[PDB]
Formats: C-alpha cells, sequence, structure tokens
C-alpha cells in the first residue's frame, strides 16, 4: 500500500 495522495494532501495543508 501507499497512500501517496495522502501525503500530498498534508503538503497542501500546511505548505
Amino acid at each position: 500500500q501507499a497512500p501517496a495522495y495522502k501525503k500530498a494532501a498534508k503538503k497542501l495543508a500546511e505548505s
């Protein structure tokens, strides 16, 4: 499994 989209969403909320 690889939640790549989850990591992208966390960056758009912080950065």
